[PDB]
């Protein structure tokens, strides 16, 4: 019993940490076989930030202008390029601790790990769910660029995230690992807004039945309700609009409960309406949207890698 | 910018998880050198827990009845014994991965580190907080005792934790690595109570210095208090007395920020008189204690 936002164990993503230094700025690498991949902003000054030609920037590096350093160790980069936001130095010596991997790109109310980095040293583990403005609300301070995020099937590690910089409202933008960035944002110190964020409805649903399998029963009702009836309550309270592979993704927490999702939806909807009048859920005051079915599931099958 | 319950890297700890089986119970152990450590109750059947005889249970087993596996090496026990909780049982080979460590008995109010395991394999990572009343709020399923709480300075593993057993209200009890319980808790399936908790007072105003880092500052008010005054206050709403010693650790906080604990203390008692009124601080609608100054400082 008891439930907790828990991250994947980060030893196989530990082993594949590295410093990245470029002038002044020293970031974090990732060390995949003879590749290490960090953001590719480490090439600016403070100044080149407010609008860099990352391409002119690039143009004026030499392999030497990259001091890469795995632990003691200073790895000899032999060859150097861009993949959209992605800095790509080839070194001499593959990571001997590679695990199997892959690079993935993660949707929209999918959860992570990150592993945050300093000086290519790691400092500490936290899970995150990508909103669905594809911010992440993440602790980041200078020098954690080139953390990554990522979730483990067992052997294989899949790369979803490096982290790039940090927006107005104090919310985190960074890349797939193949650069390309998670919504509207761009590397560039310039004024950008994210969107309007809104709940992950089918990841409450999910953290209302790890709240059953815990023994938190008082928001349960006698009503069920339609799709398209929950959906009109949903858009008053800016809750993302749930669809029948939101309610099939629900199946198996339905199934062990003996609670239908129908029946849940509308036990979330008094609750929007009525608010939760003091009481708590889970230990917490507020409707968690950052646990999706898998991670509840997970937890309560208590599943190893 | 942004506060996060964060917990360590686990990979030191991950190359000191194994399996321990004796009979049909499977657990985890912590191997460290030629020793590995796990719960006196993985000699226990379903039965046994009840009301058990350690001392006459042991008896009854030889090396042959504990089965030590590391992922898929054979550990070949050659020893084994007691000390209080804790079963230590003398393996053939030194674990090669064993990291720089010491055993150490934390104080409550600290935080932690679990690595939780199933069947000798990481399962995942959360921070927890030692209550006034030695009890931690977890997650812990059938096969999870063995798993451990840890701290890490730099490159040494301050293991402090090792899982023993869930209590009547959901909460979760175990030892130090020397076997000796956490609280008033005994290793038997009876029913036992932990204490009235206590608000770990010390630490809310830690994450109120974490949120005016980050900028949630609508909660600071111009006024300032006193040790006395403030513990009055605090009495009332169950918190634990704030003493110098507290006001003392709060000092880098302090420091960083320009801000007096007094003054902090005065935001805290305004905030737990007329209530958070349905407003939140570092996203939460509660006033969280399970954070030490070191964790915010670490993160800051
Ligand atoms: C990476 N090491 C840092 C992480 C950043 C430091 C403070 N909090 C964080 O999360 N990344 C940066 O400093 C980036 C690099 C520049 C750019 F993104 F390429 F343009 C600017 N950096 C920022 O994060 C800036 N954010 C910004 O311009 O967003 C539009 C700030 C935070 C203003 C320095
Ligand atoms: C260890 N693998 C489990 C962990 C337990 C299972 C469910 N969640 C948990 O934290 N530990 C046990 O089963 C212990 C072993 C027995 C004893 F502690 F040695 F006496 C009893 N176990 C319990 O945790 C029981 N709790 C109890 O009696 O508390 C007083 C319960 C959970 C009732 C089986």
């Amino acid at each position: 019993s008891g439930f907790r936002k828990m991250a994947f164990p980060s030893g196989k993503v530990e082993g594949c940490m590295v410093q990245v230094t470029c002038g002044t700025t020293t970031l974090n690498g990732l060390w995949l076989d003879d590749v290490v991949y960090c953001p590719r902003h480490v090439i600016c000054t403070s100044e080149d930030m407010l609008n860099p030609n990352y391409e002119d920037l690039l143009i004026r590096k030499s392999n030497h202008n990259f001091l890469v350093q795995a632990g003691n160790v200073q790895l000899r980069v032999i060859g150097h390029s861009m993949q959209n936001c992605v800095l790509k130095l080839k070194v001499d010596t593959a990571n001997p601790k590679t695990p199997k991997y892959k690079f993935v790109r993660i949707q929209p109310g999918q959860t992570f790990s990150v592993l945050a980095c300093y000086n290519g040293s790691p400092s500490g583990v936290y899970q995150c769910a990508m909103r669905p403005n594809f911010t992440i609300k993440g602790s980041f301070l200078n020098g954690s660029c080139g953390s990554v995020g990522f979730n483990i099937d067992y052997d294989c590690v899949s790369f979803c995230y490096m982290h790039h910089m940090e927006l107005p409202t104090g919310v985190h933008a960074g890349t797939d690992l193949e650069g390309n960035f998670y919504g509207p944002f761009v590397d560039r110190q310039t004024a950008q807004a994210a969107g309007t964020d809104t709940t992950i409805t089918v990841n409450v649903l999910a953290w209302l039945y790890a709240a059953v399998i815990n023994g938190d029963r008082w928001f349960l009702n006698r009503f069920t309700t339609t799709l398209n009836d929950f959906n009109l309550v949903a858009m008053k309270y800016n809750y993302e609009p749930l669809t029948q592979d939101h309610v099939d993704i629900l199946g198996p927490l339905s199934a062990q409960t003996g609670i239908a999702v129908l029946d849940m939806c509308a036990s979330l909807k008094e609750l929007l309406q009525n608010g939760m009048n003091g009481r708590t859920i889970l230990g917490s005051a507020l409707l968690e949207d950052e646990f999706t079915p898998f991670d509840v599931v997970r937890q309560c099958s208590g599943v190893t890698f």
